[PDB]
């Protein structure tokens, strides 16, 4: 069952075997994944998060971030850590209470503590549309046609070295997936659908890392929403999804009544299907229970290209159609060396105090933030562009802004921009050396926002910078719960931290 818009979500350490190798983790809800938060566009979510952990190897506090939700006069409910919010501690729960005005699509929720959320806090969200435009697109749309795409770990994530080239032990669809080495015919997960029939399949992915070529044995794939962003239709064979990123697409049940490979292939770890890696099974109802003998081409004729994609709304793009035509044109340098990313010469490493409660207590430019250098003001209802030219080692990196979305205008291995009609989303793969893929949004929605690769590695590593939006008026559009206020006195308090 779906959960929300108003629940309790518990967090707990149990060991889970979903690859037939048995470790500890960190859930939500008792399951890898969590359960699906769900609601309808414009509901009021109160999710009370309970942190109930006490394995120390996975960090005993938690914070939870709504992973695309625009968090308007809500930025305390981010879930950041140290950017939104002191973490939340061992046996104290805490209410985000926010408001989903103007979004219906597919999300996500995870641990944004760290990289706990490796360890297995993350799970998908969903915000329905009753009077969606694509309803008349499909027959099906329901928690048995969300599809989840994971990488899986047998070394803890806090014995992951700093700025490594850390790879997964299986990839795990809908929570279940064979291991790359002492691979054992261990569960792998089902996908039922009914011959005639029409789904909405809402591909999430749920990575810490590797981006999945994603594809249906003889089953086309016609997208319709790109990161919450309602698409045109787009006739694909094969996605590539980086990691953090959401598509529906409909799935046609127009095939003969049998079994069929689903695969997700990994730009790292194992390659290929051998002993059913990578792999899980779409089930027409009437079929023989036993594994797909399909076969993947040998290429793939149709893929996703993603300046093929338009907003199904006029969405348009803001600013003058050229290179700085912005109120605020940036270019930030991306760099890698040593172990450590940079953005403009800074790594990040979290400060002491969060972001927001800084700029609460007073401190109202940013170079009086902390970190030092890892704190960009923006200026308010502005037109923002920003460059992120690649080339930083461990490419391709899919970069991710909290409490917006933004028009693509140039995307990977393209040179071209489309300053009319490319397609908005939340996270966007900056490509290969030489490229300048590039976004731009309009600011008007106060307080800090993360900007970060998601790989959750490089994140920890320091590829991250925070855009301080409109600081004069944080205090006022942010007013926060007595609960909030309470989160940094008891964490510090907890760990013999002063401030
Ligand atoms: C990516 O595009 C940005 C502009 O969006 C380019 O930025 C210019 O960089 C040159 C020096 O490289 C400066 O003279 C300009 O002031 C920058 N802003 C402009 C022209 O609007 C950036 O060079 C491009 N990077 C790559 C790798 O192609
Ligand atoms: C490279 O990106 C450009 C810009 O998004 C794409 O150019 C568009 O191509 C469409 C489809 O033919 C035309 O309707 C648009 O007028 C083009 N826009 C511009 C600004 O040129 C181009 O197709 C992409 N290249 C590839 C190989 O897909
Ligand atoms: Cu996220
Ligand atoms: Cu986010
Ligand atoms: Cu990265
Ligand atoms: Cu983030
Ligand atoms: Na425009």
């Amino acid at each position: 069952a779906q959960i929300g818009p108003v629940t309790d979500l518990h967090i707990t350490n149990a060991n889970i075997s979903p690859d037939g190798f048995s470790r500890p983790a960190v859930l939500a809800g008792g399951t890898f994944p969590g359960p699906t938060i769900a609601g309808n566009t414009g509901d009021n979510f109160q999710i009370t998060v309970f942190n109930d952990l006490t394995d120390p190897s996975m960090l005993t506090d938690t914070s939870i971030h709504w992973h695309g939700l625009f968090q308007k006069g809500t930025n305390w409910a981010d879930g950041p850590a140290f950017v939104t919010q002191c973490p939340i501690i061992t046996g104290q729960s805490f209410d985000y209470n926010f408001n989903v005005p103007g979004q219906a699509g597919t999300f996500w929720y995870h641990s944004h503590l760290s990289t706990q959320y490796c360890d297995g806090l993350r799970g998908p969200f969903v915000v329905y549309d009753p009077n969606d435009p694509n309803a008349s697109l499909y027959d099906v749309d329901d928690d048995t046609t969300i599809i989840t795409l994971a990488d899986w770990y047998h070394t803890l994530a806090q014995q992951e070295p700093i700025g490594a080239a850390i790879t997964a032990d299986a990839t795990l669809i809908n929570g279940l997936g064979r291991s790359f080495t002492n691979t054992t015919a261990s569960p792998l997960s089902v996908i039922t659908v009914q011959s005639g029939k029409r789904y909405r399949m809402r591909l999430v992915s749920i990575s810490c890392d590797p981006n999945y070529l994603f594809s249906i044995d003889g089953h086309d794939m016609t997208i319709i929403e790109v990161d919450g962003v309602n698409s045109q239709q787009l006739t694909v064979d094969q996605i590539q999804i980086f990691a953090a990123q959401r598509y529906s697409f409909v799935l046609n049940a127009n095939q003969p009544v049998g079994n069929y490979w689903i695969r997700a292939q990994p730009n790292s770890g194992g390659q290929g299907f051998d002993g059913g890696i990578n792999s899980a099974i779409l089930r027409y109802e009437g079929a023989t229970v036993e594994d797909p003998t399909t076969t993947a081409p040998t290429t793939f004729s149709n893929p996703l290209v993603e300046t093929d994609l338009h907003p199904l709304a006029d969405l348009g793009v803001p600013g003058q159609p050229f290179r700085g035509g912005a109120d605020d044109p940036l270019v930030l340098n991306l760099a890698f060396a040593n172990g450590r990313f940079s953005i403009d010469g800074v790594s990040f490493v979290p400060p002491t105090v969060p972001v927001l409660l800084q700029i609460l207590s007073g401190a109202q430019n940013a170079q009086d933030l902390l970190p030092a250098g890892s704190v960009i003001s923006l200026p308010s209802n502005s037109v923002i562009e920003v460059a992120l030219p690649a080339g930083a080692a461990g490419g391709p990196h899919p970069f991710h802004l909290h409490g917006h979305n933004f028009a693509v205008v140039q995307s990977a291995n393209n040179a071209t921009p489309n300053y009319v009609n490319p397609i908005w989303r939340d996270t966007v793969s900056i490509g290969g050396t030489g490229d300048n893929v590039t976004i731009r949004f309009t600011t008007n929605n106060p307080g800090p926002w993360f900007l970060h690769c998601h790989i959750d590695w490089h994140l920890e590593a320091g590829f991250a910078i925070v855009f301080a939006e409109d600081i004069p008026d944080t205090a006022s559009a942010n007013p926060v719960p007595q609960a909030w206020s309470d989160l940094c006195p008891a964490y510090d308090q907890a760990h013999n931290i002063s401030t």
